[PDB]
């Protein structure tokens, strides 16, 4: 396989379905990324979340930095052998969990200093460390801005974001190995705003990456708010790339996110609620430590085919994570990365007979009923 | 397959291998049996148990029947389809947690009310939720002796316990269901006293179970105590029954029983340790917490054959523990099982090939080097 090479093969309105060849594996699009944080998609061996029809996971450079440390996994092989998945893995650049996790932090225009839950993040170090942990899609080192923002304070991170796209770009293509080997994706910034999304993706197109993320739309925005900027800002970016839309999200939001031409989503919705007991059925969410559920037999969904719905009640699940017990934790996590690839799978398929109008409507109204 | 056969296949010294055939399938002995606490082994699925090499799990009663509830298992179907093990399972009377865990307690001579951590036990009453659960090798209601204890209160217990024993035997064969598909097993006590012991063996032997544990020898005694009380102790018992020493528990604990006559094994070391980071090897164990663990490539252990050993790395594991995620807990316990389990099986196949003195030399030498 090539470094990289997307292709369409096929689209209805806005949607679109096709592969990301890369030299560890291809990626069917719309593709949905468990996310591993430290180095592990919790409670899952790889195995298992391959199992469930995953092509690629996604890295948390923040906390990978912090422990075990970017160097000592250069030192042991890279993140693909110290975890033991063998597939693409995207990297995030750190800078989100800068800002939401750590302490006294220090920003300027060559980046940011920070204390962990002293270390320092720049376009050029978060590229590197991406490197060191051997990721296959690097993202950009960007400049999150909040939501709300004024236009002042949107416009000014968006610009401070696309010089560091730049940096990110030339930190990327000075590394033979990493340019050689791995892709670079750019991250539009802007806010709600739509004059500042298209000076955002005007400036990455110009600078040009192998794929490009809409940036700042999962951090308080409702639906109806979300959308209608992807409505405007995924026609501003190139065509023929990837569009990724960091951190969303909930199986609603991602049909409707296909249907305004997003590839790509990650979340850590179906882990971390999963641990916490929500489980994703085709007719909506559950929670599995409800009574309710105490002398259920049937499966977590009922046309669900992962092993979990194969073997093990509601009851069974109810007992266990009301319990505290870690198999609960394992098997309400492998069904909601199961189910997410399961709509994954509908919406690749439905584009690609188009009828994804259609598997939308009726999604829609049987998982609102 | 029969409700329950034992046979001795091969003998040195007194040291025993042979089979346990029983309705849900065969137990090698001698046999260590994975502790499922309030319905799993923790970090397991059961077909990792069963990958190990378990042939049967144990139950812990007092658990169950306080979460969640024997009445509730048996109208789902039993404890075997509840948490998806079909093979046979062992279950305990609940009273040594009774001691340990409850509140509250009242004992008197028929029996035992306490608070959860209000409920009763009584030989009936712990036999029926067995019977609720679905145990395959039912274990007789007795009462606990500590450690130290005078020959006084050591007496009065083992009598008592006695009484019981009968009081169970009666319970489980009046009952047509379990009496035709379960196994019963007797306990002998008499705390470290020869005398106690013997009057022990003889009453159970009279009354005439399927099985006879060893009870009160893991509560405090170390193993010098251990094995000076089941040098005089295992020859008590009948023969042609197997010997399960309750309770007991690490690698060098089972060779020596097994030098004494003992058949089967449980405890919460490997599983309870693993999640704790005590990793078992051939050269002893090791703490993978610690600091020389961080870049060791190393597997776990050099020669274990588990898939664990076959994947991952020391510095991987090491990593996952200190950072406190479940895939460690997993690693270490399906690790742990599959060592224990590799040691019953060189432990069978030495004493198949009356070489296990020399193995039990060759183990110790290496372990304790
Ligand atoms: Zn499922
Ligand atoms: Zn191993």
């Amino acid at each position: 396989r090539p470094r990289f090479s997307f292709s369409i093969a096929a689209r209805e309105g806005k949607a679109r379905t096709g592969t990301i060849e890369m030299k560890r594996g291809v990626i069917r699009t719309p593709a949905f990324m468990p996310v591993g944080t430290a180095a592990t998609v919790k409670a899952l061996k790889p195995e298992t979340v391959r199992a469930t029809g995953a092509d690629i996971i996604l890295g948390n450079t923040y906390h990978l930095m912090l422990r075990p440390g970017a160097e000592r996994i250069a030192k042991l092989g890279g993140l693909h052998s110290f975890m033991g998945w063998d597939r693409p893995i995207l990297t995030d650049s750190g800078g989100y969990q800068v800002m939401s996790l750590s302490s006294l932090t220090k920003q300027s225009e060559e980046g940011v200093t920070f204390k962990s839950h002293r270390h320092m993040l720049s376009p050029e170090r978060s590229i590197e460390i991406q490197h060191l942990l051997g990721s296959d899609i690097v993202m950009a080192f960007d400049e999150c801005t909040p939501y709300p923002a004024t236009p002042s304070r949107a416009a000014s991170s968006m610009e401070r974001s696309m010089r560091w796209a730049k940096r990110s770009r030339d930190a990327f293509d000075s590394r033979k190995e990493q340019a050689e080997n791995a892709a670079l994706f750019g991250i539009q910034q802007g806010s709600v705003f739509e004059n500042l999304r298209q000076q955002s993706a005007d400036a990455l197109a110009e600078i040009g990456f192998d794929g490009y993320a809409v940036g700042g739309l999962a951090v308080g925005q409702g639906q109806d708010e979300m959308f209608r900027v992807l409505d405007f800002s995924v026609p501003m970016l190139p065509d023929d790339k990837p569009h990724y839309l960091m951190g969303v999200g909930k199986p609603d939001d991602i049909v409707g996110a296909v249907e305004r031409g997003i590839d790509m989503f990650d979340c850590v919705l179906p882990t971390r609620s999963g641990r916490n007991g929500q489980a994703f059925t085709w007719d909506g969410p559950i929670n599995i430590r409800n009574a309710r559920f105490s002398e259920d037999l049937k499966p977590l969904d009922s046309e669900c085919h992962c092993a979990v719905c194969q073997k093990w009640s509601r009851a069974y699940i109810h007992h266990l994570i009301r319990a505290g017990e870690i198999l609960g934790a394992m098997l309400m996590t492998e069904h909601n990365i199961a189910f997410y690839q399961q709509l994954m799978q509908k919406i690749r398929d439905s584009i690609s007979e188009g009828r994804f109008s259609q598997f939308a409507q009726d999604f829609r109204a049987r998982y609102f009923a």
